[PDB]
């Protein structure tokens, strides 16, 4: 019954996939003719993998209805809960049936139950499922209009042999959604619960990091049994009246998500940054140079074949600490509308590396950060060997862009920077008056800050001072305005006095206001660019 | 039926000698067996085609079967180990004995590491009766009887020792990665019924597809046909759209692009298509590569009469991007032999013995070893002890020449210089005027530049730049290029003036230019010669 109304609609956080497996799909499975007749095959392994709670198990249903198509369903589990003999029959049984009413689309749910990797299996009757689903997937005529899915937690564990050019030869990856994929799906959630007036679910969505639709469904049923826990306990069967004046409230949407375990924060997270370069200044050398490096190959593309160069896919941001270089990667990334992969060293010292360039290969145009990169250049043997193959392997008219962040670029082994994979390197100073201003009002363009209180003679007087250094400063003026608020609402109580972030503040900020940088050590930056 | 009845060497692409080597070894005893009985040549009983997966392999002994005449039969190997414990050695025997029966004939086993694998990936005690029946099969035919049991296999390390002995498994074949003719054999093939248009050149897309095998490049003109029904359905079936239709070179070089070949990184054997004009090069250089390589492979007579066997060990030691590789590859080229190329961190990341046969297949080969000096220096113990041995192993009457690169000579361990290892040492210092010329006329050769541009006084003001700073000098050129062309753009917009890379580009370009190498490295290795 609501099984099959189950649309495109009904699906949310895969809007990009989701065309994908569209056109992949629906078109051959609609209008044959024009693909038969240019010479389209179309595809016979649909592989959908990603982290648990994406919603991927209901894509195979949607493209089935949409499309018109018969749909039928194997679980792992199921088949592999039944005897020797009968996990056999039903695989053959649903291949047929299949055929039969063809076209038709068969969804493994759980492959990696059927088919695990082969050293994970101890008996003979696995391997000989694993086998029967082998000969089955080969004996698809390419006439038989029959299209097989599966969806697995990864694609490494089920079986090389499944992988292979004519049985699951496509794979899409159905990964945690981005803002307006959460957004997307709290409105699906939401639909048959009652929000009040003030419920704004763009900030809730924009607040849930790490969420998966699972995971935002347990946020909503939690507002709601917030609210439910109010009313009722206060309004202590529940009378009618009651019932109809129930509607969740953002007090409680915040309520939820402060107390959300979400199941995916340790996921890397593949999107393009919202920061802009108005949030960080920078020297417009450095803008010029990372557009000549980032934009104009993926923006004219035309251009740089014309005069028959390739560009260059590495740079080495270096300067002192604080001074902001992965605001200033997430910031290119921005302009050129790129994905963003950010790493750090310790997660590497925690076959990755390959992962992570994959990843990077599969967003096109994307900027790859490898942060705190002295860690791993001069496990470490492991680690830099691997990181230097996959460099050297990756193409470099693929839009893949390696930026890499050192604090201590002196360290750095010399096998990095060798040309072909990291050759350019660019110096990033402690900002200037300009810089520092741009950083102060971002800073504090989510306070309240009095009229009085001019940015730039606060500029004027910091210098020398890295963009941590004016963050804590920041810091530190916004906690003198929460301790004043507490002590006049304490004396108000015993018999709103601060609405904003005054002056008396930010100078008694500013009288614990430490360097972080000596100059000792911009000299010694100064000198290693001389060198270069 | 009818369509696998009719394929033969003309629908097989990107192995044009093994199919040659095949044809010889097979389809003559066949067709001619009088002959070979006569003269007392035994017909192969066992033929192992191994490499990675889409070469086309499946399809070789079929189109040796129809060619040949001979009768055909299929083993695969999932559905033998589909059956229950007798049912699969039932069939094994069936097709053997169908085959006696009705001879000349091939039996084909596609995946035999799925009936034999490694012993100690076996468990059970029905897969090593399935194994033993094999063996036995294929130890029981009669040398009169005329079948031939051709099988095929991933790695060849993946099958049972025992059937790779004597009488069981004796000829090995690889089908490797195509070259560029054979992509373009390939692309041939897949295009044949697929309308193309009258700018389509297969032949780039043959050149540019690295790393592709077959499979990769059907999924390639795959992509390129949907690419043109999104172009032209997208603004609109109608009879006249569908007549319309003709991929172009557009979608193909799309296609490319989005492209993720399987094969990136397998090693290729192929004969370099660099020339020593490319290079430059000194005459003292030249000669001395051209006595120690080209003389024992053109001249072998001369050396047998003067009874004097050729020493195979060059060490190459220079500053860095003197275009070392560049030498080895021109000398491959000149003689018309194989290139393989090995860095360190390929070695640091068993694999050694596979290089050096890998190596030995290929008569005549230059085997590069790049960054010797990771390796071998005064994991490291291990891979040095291994290459020590394999090079003492290696018969000097085989024509595989061993070159190695080392930046840093007075690293090495003495053991590799060793006589009979790597015994004659070649200095590559950095290039004069003419070679200059050589290189910066070899970067420009793909973009155009002006009439007024003058090579030899850009060679004349470059003295002590190593090949790499030319190849950023004329890097920078064409980024200015691009700069200039993309403001000309803008502004013209706001309202091709820069059609080719002027002479203020180069003279804006050369303002950075540094010099990489200092002279006291120069004379660091010119002492390094005086001691040698």
């Amino acid at each position: 019954e609501k099984l099959n109304e189950i649309g495109y609609d009904d699906i949310g956080g895969c809007r990009k996939q989701l065309a994908q497996i569209k056109e992949m799909v629906e078109l051959p499975l609609r209008h044959p003719q024009l693909f038969k007749a240019i010479g389209v095959k179309p595809p016979r392994g649909i592989l959908l993998y990603g982290p648990p709670g994406t919603g991927k198990t209901l894509v195979a249903r949607a493209v089935a209805n949409e499309s018109g198509s018969f749909f039928f369903l194997i679980n792992g589990p199921e088949i592999m809960s039944k005897l020797a003999g009968e996990s056999e029959s039903n695989l053959r049984k649903a291949f047929e049936e299949a055929e039969k009413n063809a076209p038709a689309i068969i969804f493994i749910d759980e492959l990696d139950a059927i088919a695990p990797k082969r050293e994970k299996t101890h008996g003979e009757v696995e391997r000989r499922i694993v086998s029967q689903l082998l000969t089955l997937m080969d004996g698809l005529k390419q006439r038989s209009h029959v299209i097989v899915m599966a969806a697995t937690n990864r694609p490494n564990s089920v079986d090389p042999a499944l992988r292979r050019f004519g049985r699951f030869d496509r794979e899409i990856e159905i990964g945690i959604p981005d803002s307006i994929g959460r957004l997307e799906i709290l409105r699906i959630h939401t639909r048959n619960i009652r929000l009040a007036e003030d419920v704004e679910l763009e900030k809730i969505a924009n607040e849930a990091h790490g969420h998966v639709g699972a995971d935002l469904a347990s946020l909503c049923s939690e507002a709601a049994l917030q609210q439910i826990r109010n009313k009722m306990n206060l309004i202590d069967t529940i009378d009618a009246e009651v019932l109809n004046s129930l509607a969740v409230t953002m007090d409680d949407f915040r309520w939820a998500l402060g107390k959300s375990n979400p199941s995916a924060l340790r996921e890397t997270t593949v999107e393009v940054p919202n920061v802009t370069w108005d949030d960080i200044g920078g020297l417009e050398n450095v803008k010029r140079e990372l557009q000549e490096l980032v934009q104009y190959p993926v923006e004219h593309p035309d251009k740089f074949l014309k005069f028959g160069m390739t560009p260059s896919k590495g740079v080495l941001f270096y300067g002192p600490p604080g001074c902001g270089k992965t605001l200033l990667a997430k910031a290119i990334a921005n302009e050129c509308q790129a994905n963003f992969i950010s790493i750090k060293g310790p997660e590497l010292l925690t076959a990755n590396v390959r992962d992570i360039f994959d990843k990077a290969r599969q967003a096109a145009p994307c900027v790859l950060f490898f942060d705190e990169l002295d860690s791993i250049a001069k496990a470490a043997d492991r680690v830099i060997n691997q990181l230097l193959t996959e460099m050297d392997g990756m193409s470099a008219k693929k839009n893949v862009f390696i930026i890499g962040a050192t604090n201590r670029p002196d360290i750095i082994d010399g096998a990095i920077l060798r040309p072909g994979r990291l050759d350019q390197l660019i110096y990033i100073p402690l900002p200037d008056e300009a810089s520092r201003v741009n950083i102060l009002k971002a800073n504090l363009r989510k306070s309240p800050i009095a009229r009085d209180v001019d940015i730039n003679f606060l500029a004027k007087a910091t210098q020398g001072f890295s963009g941590a250094d004016l963050t804590e400063i920041c810091q530190r003026a916004c906690k003198q305005a929460i301790r004043e608020s507490i002590e006049a609402e304490i004396r108000a109580e015993s018999e709103d006095p601060v609405p904003e972030i005054t002056r008396r503040h930010f100078e008694e900020a500013m009288r614990f206001a430490r360097r972080s940088v000596t100059e000792n050590d911009v000299r010694k930056y100064e000198m290693f660019a001389q060198t270069l």
